[PDB]
């Protein structure tokens, strides 16, 4: 079996990244101030959310800001579901009915790029609300996954393995393959499991499609993709075993080439964090067939909070 190296590549939070991680950076000391003295937000809205607000979806919200804007509903303002609301009933399964203020709570609890997929599912009524700007490559982690895809696809002309926790992220990133146009075939937990051989064989057959999305959790599916020699992580996982055995679907037998492994980091980021405490373990329900335990959160908000303030 030829040696594997593993790579950081560090990315930096564009613009948009900045102001909604600042956004949260600002939830989590007034969270940690609570948490501690009981200092409430003297501003009602901002009072109102800490009722919702733990270190678990907090961090989760770091994590994702760290990823893209589009995980988030910053687009699709209050005042732009609304008028999707009113529009969406005018199609058929909810001419009869949609109340008002029940799809616009909806909407409120959906991110941009599922907005997206909602116009892009009902265009009749809302295709003029989908983005049509580019908006899912704004992203530092896709600014850095293009420059490295271009090195191994077109200088190197090899195959990669994109592995992503999140399954909202694989969905961004069918859009961003084609705006690259990077063919692309994709397997996650979803994935009928007959029909992963269908998708695998193509993979193999292909010469021509160089690339394979897939969750991270695939990495224990016992799936065999050789075909590839490059893998990255798009966001790590806080059990290194996890992104070992996901680089383990190139790096095992049969493998002809060295495999080259890059995880991509935001830098300034909660992502620094959790590489730095990642450890290494053996889970106990592997005798069976992202969201952080809860103690882990806490030392997570704590170290965000001690390193600010």
């Amino acid at each position: 079996l030829p040696p594997k190296h593993t790579h950081i590549q560090y990315c930096e939070l564009n613009a948009i990244q900045k102001k909604i991680y600042d956004k949260e950076i600002q939830i989590v000391l007034e969270h940690k101030r609570m948490i501690k003295d009981g200092e409430l937000p003297k501003d009602a809205k901002e009072k109102s959310k800490l009722q919702s607000s733990s270190s678990k979806n907090l961090i989760m919200a770091l994590r994702k800001a760290s990823l893209h804007p589009l995980l988030f509903r910053n687009i699709y303002n209050d005042k732009i579901i609304t008028k999707m609301s009113d529009a969406i009933l005018d199609e058929p399964a909810y001419a009869e009915n949609g109340n008002k203020e029940y799809i616009k709570e909806d909407m409120s609890y959906m991110t941009d790029f599922e907005l997206h997929k909602l116009c892009c599912n009902f265009p009749n009524t809302l295709s003029k609300y989908q983005l049509h700007n580019d908006e899912w490559m704004q992203s530092g982690k896709i600014d850095a996954l293009k420059k490295l895809l271009k090195t191994i696809i077109v200088d190197k002309q090899e195959k990669v393995l994109i592995f992503s926790l999140f399954t909202q992220v694989l969905d961004i990133l069918e859009m961003v393959l084609s705006t690259l146009d990077y063919k692309f075939l994709r397997l996650d937990g979803s994935t009928q499991v007959n029909d992963r051989q269908l998708l695998i064989d193509k993979f193999y057959e292909d010469k021509d499609i160089p690339i394979f999305i897939l969750s991270t959790k695939a990495g224990g599916f016992g799936i065999n993709l050789v075909c590839a020699n490059n893998v990255i992580i798009f966001d790590q996982s806080f059990n290194p075993h996890d992104d070992r055995q996901a680089a383990d679907r190139a790096h095992r037998v049969g493998q002809t080439k060295e495999v080259n492994i890059t995880t991509l980091i935001t830098k300034d980021s909660i992502e620094e964090k959790i590489h730095q405490l990642a450890k290494n373990k053996l889970a106990l329900d592997s005798y069976i067939s992202d969201v952080l335990e809860s103690k882990v959160s806490d030392m997570l908000e704590d170290i965000i909070y001690d390193e600010l303030e």
